[PDB]
């Protein structure tokens, strides 16, 4: 309709994040998104997230972790919506065969975080709900936690919309044309111009970046979370359960504590069915996995809260060939921001990214180190047209 300094594609879990700080910085900024955020048709919903910091995936990630735990704390104290709770996560696997539970103590030794470590029985005194063999070991970070994501977003956009920040919404991006000095969107409700452009459009990144003319492999895939009537004696948030994130024989699950109430929630990490964003499945159970895979890891270990499925939700996460994200300019315009390829373990840091996404759009650089989220790495298969 006319013209803006930024215009954001995508106001989901990133996006969102770097219109808050584009408009805390006076930048006249537009955010446009297919739906209306928060909403059920991404990869932000679910209502928790757990944030960890003994990061082992990559160095780089633990400074941006820390930075994105401080920021949580800052939205927490600027909004009434809540945003985190100090649940703590607790992470294990066997001892000499886990690669995950390996390289978080060495994340932990590296960075002097602070953690608890114990093993085998250990594990099941502190807490009663949780049985694991006894060859088992653990690493507990009490100073992290879970955020509720879907207030997260809504707390970002009130917050930009009240600095001026302009959300357009059920408005889809259909194709981009790019200048060296501006930047112009095409969309069903009209066309709109601006000086930068940050590109945020999570799992649909996969079918729209050719339209920038990248040519880098990103495969959605349909991942399932389900809410389990526990017992609250043991598995509740109030009295100390934690958020935890394991690895075991058939692979990783992340849960999260009964909060209210609502009930123990899982996900199975390592598996999900390779999907199109726009033919999705978005119904809970229509494949026998849906609810076998979660069973499976609640009568073994959690046995207390192997009771009735009260809710499921259907969400998805975007791969990278590595699984590391990418967080860089576009190699051919440095106008355009790109930001994709969370691959599922991305929403702790959509804060500090904001941050990050806001400093390279206004100066074509940032003050965190993001070289390995680079769109030039080998790993990744990146190429053009
Ligand atoms: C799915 C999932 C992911 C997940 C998780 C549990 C589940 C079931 N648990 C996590 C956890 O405990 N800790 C963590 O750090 N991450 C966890 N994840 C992964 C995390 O949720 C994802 O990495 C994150 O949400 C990725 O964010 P991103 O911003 O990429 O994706 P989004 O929030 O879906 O936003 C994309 C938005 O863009 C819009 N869009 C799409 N196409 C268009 C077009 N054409 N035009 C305009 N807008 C568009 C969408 O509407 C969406 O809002
Ligand atoms: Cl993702």
């Amino acid at each position: 309709s006319t013209h803006f300094d930024v215009i954001v594609v995508g106001a989901g879990s990133m996006g969102m994040a770097a219109g808050y700080q584009l408009a805390k910085q006076g930048v006249k900024t537009l955010l446009v998104d297919a739906f209306d955020p928060p909403h059920t048709n991404g990869s932000h919903h679910g209502d928790t997230r757990i944030i960890r910091h003994a990061y082992g995936e990559g160095r780089e990630y633990v400074p941006l972790a820390l930075r994105s735990q401080e920021l949580w704390y800052e939205l927490e104290k600027e909004t009434h919506h809540k945003i985190f709770t100090k649940t703590g996560v607790l992470v294990f696997g066997p001892k000499g065969e886990s690669a995950f539970v390996a390289e978080t103590m060495e994340a932990a030794k590296e960075h002097s975080l602070t953690v608890d470590l114990l093993e085998g029985d250990e594990i099941n005194k502190r807490w009663p709900g949780i049985t694991v063999p006894e060859n088992y070991n653990a690493i507990f970070e009490p100073n992290s936690g879970v955020l509720f994501s879907e207030n997260c977003i809504r707390a970002y956009r009130e917050l930009a919309e009240a600095r001026g920040a302009k959300v357009l919404t059920h408005t889809r991006v259909e194709d981009f044309d790019i200048s060296p000095d501006s930047v112009k969107i095409e969309t069903a409700n009209g066309s709109y111009t601006a000086d930068k452009l940050i590109v945020s459009m999570g799992a649909w990144n996969s079918k729209l970046l050719s339209k920038l003319n990248l040519d880098i492999p990103l495969q959605p895939y349909r991942q399932v979370v389900g809410f389990f009537e526990s017992d609250e004696s043991k598995y509740s948030n109030d009295i100390d359960f934690p958020g935890f994130m394991v690895e075991v024989p058939n692979g990783i699950y992340y849960g999260f504590p009964s909060f209210g109430g609502c009930g123990l929630k899982l996900g199975y990490h390592t598996f999900g069915q390779k999907i199109d964003p726009d033919t999705i499945n978005r119904e809970f159970g229509v494949y026998p996995e849906d609810e076998s895979n979660l069973r499976a890891f609640l009568e073994e270990y959690m046995p207390g809260a192997n009771g009735e499925l009260k809710r499921g939700a259907v969400c998805m996460y975007t791969k990278t060939l590595d699984e590391h994200f990418i967080i860089d300019l576009h190699p051919e315009h440095s106008n355009v921001v790109i930001a994709a390829g969370f691959s599922g373990h991305g929403f702790k840091f959509s804060s500090g990214v904001g941050e990050v996404l806001s400093q390279l759009a206004l100066t074509g650089k940032t003050e965190h180190d993001i070289s390995i989220f680079s769109i030039n790495r080998p790993a990744l298969k990146e190429s053009l047209q």
